[PDB]
């Protein structure tokens, strides 16, 4: 009853991954793709982040899920739960319980770039819900959504405001593509962190424990290990900023001094100037009405909207137009 499909394993997929890292490192303003945070070490660092006092999103969303999962399941009526950027799927157990309770649960399809997190969560869920079929998919949710099985009536969930780690142009492409993988009867549950006080927003990405910093820097450890690079992690400092124009948090890594870095697997040497900054992640924060309009543009209609009392975070349920 357990399966794993691995689409990131192909050299065709590897080439695209490496091409995107190369483009980031060779652009006039440097960047790295957010997906490279998530090797085994990074997946655990994010798990640490979810427990920080500063990082309100996980517990806020979990509280909405704890109190609204029945409602969500009743509206979706799905027998199949698809989770994008699933990670450890800890919040997802609330959804799985509610589907099981409703006597609908037949299948769980976790989808992640990290196959380790898939094998762990997959084996766990497989045991916690005997008789369920598990179809783990290792892929890039910007490239491999078409590989998610079309079986049954599906609730696709994208929690944790991961959607905000895409800038508006690829975000629109992603949502349009996602919409086009949905069949009649399918649903999207989307978590979106909302615009709020920016002290709160910036602190959630710049905790006093240094955890987010370590998580940010680890992207250099991943590149170092996997692409034969020689970034000096000590040479770069974590920077979190509020971009008010784009209404998004931005994580940067800034060079303390001039750095000269080879990435051997890419046949690539790059340099940083003193004080030069590299963009490692964006975290877009949303206004409620813009979420409605973004879904609509993609060909999706918001049918349900749930928020916490303080309006820190929203969950949307959407169907095809
Ligand atoms: N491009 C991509 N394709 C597939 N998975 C991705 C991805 N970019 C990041 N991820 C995965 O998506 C998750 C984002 S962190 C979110 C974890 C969990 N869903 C939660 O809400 O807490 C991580 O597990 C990461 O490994
Ligand atoms: N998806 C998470 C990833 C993250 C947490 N902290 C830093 N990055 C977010 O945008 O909030």
């Amino acid at each position: 009853t357990l399966s794993l499909a691995n689409y990131l394993a192909a050299d065709s997929a590897a080439e695209a991954l490496r091409r995107d890292v190369r483009a980031g490192l060779t652009a006039a303003p440097k960047s790295l793709p957010p997906k490279w945070f998530y090797d085994a070490v990074g997946s655990d660092l994010f798990d640490q982040i979810t427990r920080l006092p500063e990082y309100y999103p996980t517990r806020t969303e979990a509280q909405i899920l704890r109190t609204r999962s029945a409602e969500i399941i009743a509206a979706a009526g799905a027998d199949t739960l698809v989770e994008l950027g699933s990670g450890t799927s800890e919040k997802t157990r609330m959804l799985l319980d509610a589907m099981r309770d409703a006597e609908l649960l037949r299948r769980f399809i976790p989808f992640d770039v990290d196959a380790g997190v898939l094998r762990s969560a997959g084996a766990a869920i497989g045991a916690e819900y005997p008789g369920i079929e598990i179809d783990a998919v290792c892929g890039d949710f910007e490239e491999h959504l078409g590989k998610i099985p079309h079986v049954g009536r599906r609730l696709v969930v994208f929690l944790g405001s991961t959607i905000g780690n895409l800038t508006p142009a690829p975000r629109a492409e992603f949502l349009s593509t996602l919409a086009d993988t949905l069949q009649p009867g399918d649903s999207l549950l989307l978590g979106t962190d909302l615009v709020k006080d920016t002290g709160r927003l910036v602190r959630a990405y710049d905790d006093a424990a240094g955890v987010t910093a370590a998580f940010n820097r680890n992207v250099l450890a991943v590149v170092n290990r996997e692409l034969s690079a020689d970034f000096d992690l000590d040479a770069f400092e974590h920077v979190a900023k509020w971009n008010s124009d784009e209404e998004r948090i931005e994580m940067w890594l800034r060079a303390r001094t001039a750095q000269h870095v080879r990435v051997a697997a890419l046949d690539l040497e790059v340099d940083f100037a003193a004080g030069e900054e590299m963009l490692t992640e964006v975290s877009c924060k949303f206004r409620p009405e813009n979420v409605v309009a973004e879904l609509a543009e993609a060909g999706l209609r918001q049918t349900h909207w749930w928020t916490d009392p303080a309006g820190d975070f929203g969950l949307s349920l959407a169907v095809r137009l």
